[PDB]
Order: structure tokens, then C-alpha cells, then sequence
């Protein structure tokens, strides 16, 4: 006496409603809907950067960071605003816990299309579940200060863990300029969204 | 009589049928099933490149644009093919609609993966609701044409409001060659998606 | 009826039909199941499973990681190049693509989900064109580094071509005696719809 639109579907031999959905874009956790590869985001949040440092330099930077999980890969970006003219090797430092994925340095949220923040522990940044990485490489960045060309040079990124905890370290090299610019690179994630 | 198969239940005490869903996957928007972070692609028509002015000269490139929301993050990747060879700095001026978000400069369209324009408003690549916003920055280039290695450079990206609306203004410098270069950047909506 | 919905369901009195309400530009219907209007795909390298490339015909190789990843038509494609071999001049890193299945043909690749399963799709969805053709080509800027030490700011070319029936992404860094390392990602279109 009722009857069922795709892509619900109602079989007789079994009295049971059902949800047809592709399995490549679609699944259940938990009994619950969910996406094969949702989009998660890990980042400050908006018009909240976060406050970096020189290693023990009396240096600081605020600085806009967005972890951008898609598949089992990570998209880091990060936008750095120094404070402080220099010259040399900065290091500048991202911690998260190793279990958790927890944001120590800074504050950060899994951030929803929504403009919500989402009940996600951030695991998805992870690169590893067995707490062993090895990744690094470099980026070309710019250095500008208030749409001013400063510099053509170039910043380093390494992901290790240390105690227990995973390290984001970046190091831009700069000659007299303030340390200002925009870089990302992408990593990949060995923790399965399920 | 009947039966639920996950994620499909059915609750006897108040002899409601629901669907069981991630919240932090996908939501219920005026009644209706919605992703939490949905991927729209704001772009150029395949083939039909957008024609730019450089700035008040008679200069012009033909661009093909793509503006990528994840979460609430916007992945700007621009593609520049100028015309004319030039020692000096281009300017390349996108307009939106500083309400609706579209483009007013020439013509683009949501995209969906099924290759389908979306009949979708754009509002999701506009950094703000206030009409504010800074940001701005530099990115690394590399001029090249018809395969050959001409340039690296670098391209400047700043985000404004004029007059009610929204402008992406990049400015390439060049020494000698065609301004002809690929560029990315990533910035932040506060236009949730609901 | 004896029974209610919550939305998303929605019972439909006149007709006595059960139905799911959706938005459009985000969900869709096809064969009769729900899927996405624009999924995430990436077609990748294995986890721990780099692609061994050789640089023409020279003695000189690099392990690629590879991911290429579909939003609504657009690729991002990303590389991650380690070269074993300290050169002076360009290289060409090749990758050779099924032209009508995109199955990788120069070594192992996978579409994987977010759940770090590799899932039963053909990689159609990379490929730019079913008419098997395209033009795109640029540089895009690379830092060549080796254990943690800056080396090199220099450029990698990409080209999208075909080739007697296959897809083709070719990459050549220029390298002034230093080993060819570094990431570069480019952004292109594909006309191949999701469906
Ligand atoms: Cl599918
Ligand atoms: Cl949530
Ligand atoms: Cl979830
Ligand atoms: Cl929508």
C-alpha cells in the first residue's frame, strides 16, 4: 500500500526498504550515510591566525593555515605574515598530537563548507598511524610586503614526529626582507576516514 | 509488515522511517539531503577563455579560470596567455558581483564533475558578507612559450572591494617575454554554504 | 499511512510514494542510485608504492608519487620527484595513460578513496578529452633540494599530449649538477563527465 522512489527501492521478497547509492562516492559508517572521500578541512579559523615563531628568536609571524584532505591526501597552505625584517633561516614550527591529530601550537577546527565547525577528530592529518615520516622537500615562495616585490627564495618543509607527536617545520630563507608569504604542498595521509 | 536496511531505520516508538547520516558529511538543508562541504567549481567555459585587458595599453591575453571551493577555502588557479611580448609589470582585473559573485569581467559558470553547468550562484567565491577584505600576496611564476623556458618570475594576487564589488587583481612582471604563466592561490570565503 | 518520515524522507499522501529530497547541484540520481554531482576521485601512486621513472635513455632514474585528483572537471595533478642521480641538463619524466581507460601504463596506480581503499572505478576521469586530443603546456617553478639542503631554484615543464592513441603527461626539470628533487602540481581540465 505505499510505494518507493529511486533511489529508495522496495524489495517484495523481503519486506525491507533500502537506500540504492554508488559505492565509489557513497557509504555507511555505522550504520549512518557518509562519502567514500569527504572533503575535510583542518584550519585557523577565519580572521584568526595563529601566532608562529623563530625558534627562540624574538621573532613572530601570524600566520592562516588550511589542511585540505581529499582522498587519502593532505593539501597544506599556509599564508605567513612576519613581524620582523631578517636575514637568514627562519624555522617556524606546527605541532599536533600524534594520536588525535590535535592543533598544540595554535588553535585550529575541522571547518564545514557550512562555515560550521564539525565533531571530526582530526586524525586525517596524520601522516602515518605507525608514528614513522619521512617527507621534505622545498617550495619557491615570494617575499612582499604590502604589494611590494621583496624577494624570489624559498622555503623548506619537513614532516617528522618527535615524542610521540607530529612536526610541520618550515624554514624560509630571506636577505633583509621580512618574512611574508604564501606556500603549500601536498602530503599524503596513511589514516583511513571510516 | 515492513523493514528498514541501514542507513534507512525506522523508529517504533514514534513509527517514524529516517535516514541515519554524518553530520559532518552531510546535512538536511530545507528538508532536503545536502553535502556539509560540497566541491563547486566556479570556471571558464572549456575553450571559451576569457579576454583580459592589461590595465589602460591596448594589451590583451585570453585566461582560462577555475575557482575551486573546498570547505570554506577557495582554490584560485588562473592559466594567462598573452599576446604581446613585454619589459614592465601587466595587470590582469577580475570583477564579481560583489552580492551574487558573478563574474562580470567575462563569462564563467559552475561546473559540475558530470560536466554539467549548475544552476548555482556564485556567492561561494566571495571572501566576505561585509564587502571587506585583505588579502594579498605574491606567487613564483615561470614564463615560457610553445614549450620553451623564457622567464621565471613572479605574479602578484590581491583580493578588494570597489564600489560594492569584488576584485581579483594580479600583476605579472615581465622582461622581455610574453606574459604567458600558470598561478595558484588559495583564500578564504566567509560565505557559508546552507 | 500508519508511519511518518523525517526529513530527508518525505511521504507524499496523494500518491503513496516514499521519496528522498535532495539538493541538486550537490546530489544526484543515476541507474536509480544516489551519488554525487561532483565527487572527489584521485588517481594515485600506492601508499609506500613510488613509480620508477627513467630520463630517456640515460642510466638515470627517480621514484615518483603521484596524485591526480578530480573536482567537478578539473585535475590537480601533484608530483613528488626523487632522482637518483646528480645531472646537469633536462630531464624527461614520462607518464603514459591509456587513451581510452586512463589506466597508467608506465607503472602501478589506483583510484583510492578517503577511506584508504582502492575503489572499483576506471580512471576515465583523468583523461582531458574523449576525442583524444589536447593542448596544454607550461612551467611552473621547483626548488630541487637533497636531505633537507637547499640546492637549486629552477623550472619543470609539463605537456599534455596524445600519442598513437594514449595520453601522455611529460615533465621535463632542468637541473644544473644537482640531483632532480622537488614537487610541482599543474591544473587541467578534463571534458570526461562523471555519470
Ligand atoms: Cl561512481
Ligand atoms: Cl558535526
Ligand atoms: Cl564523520
Ligand atoms: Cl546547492
Amino acid at each position: 500500500s505505499f510505494f518507493t522512489a529511486a533511489p529508495l527501492s522496495y524489495n517484495t521478497g523481503n519486506s525491507t526498504i533500502s537506500l540504492d547509492y554508488r559505492s565509489p562516492q557513497l557509504r555507511v559508517s555505522g550504520g549512518a550515510l557518509a562519502l567514500t572521500s569527504p572533503v575535510f578541512v583542518y584550519q585557523t579559523p577565519f580572521n584568526t591566525p595563529m601566532r608562529l615563531r623563530n625558534g627562540t628568536y624574538n621573532e613572530y609571524a601570524d600566520a592562516h593555515i588550511q589542511m585540505v584532505r581529499f582522498g587519502t591526501t593532505v593539501l597544506f597552505n599556509i599564508d605567513v605574515t612576519g613581524e620582523t625584517n631578517a636575514t637568514g633561516t627562519q624555522t617556524w614550527e606546527l605541532q599536533f598530537d600524534g594520536t588525535l591529530g590535535s592543533c598544540l601550537t595554535g588553535r585550529m577546527q575541522v571547518m564545514g563548507g557550512t562555515g560550521e565547525e564539525l565533531d571530526v577528530t582530526p586524525t586525517f592529518i596524520l601522516p602515518t598511524s605507525d608514528k614513522s615520516v619521512y617527507k621534505q622537500g622545498f617550495m619557491p615562495i615570494v617575499c612582499s610586503e604590502n604589494g611590494e616585490f621583496k624577494q624570489s627564495t624559498y622555503c623548506s618543509y619537513a614532516l617528522t614526529y618527535r615524542l610521540g607527536n607530529f612536526y610541520i617545520t618550515l624554514k624560509s630563507t630571506t636577505s633583509g626582507c621580512k618574512p611574508i608569504f604564501q606556500m603549500s604542498f601536498m602530503y599524503e595521509s596513511q589514516i583511513g576516514i571510516v
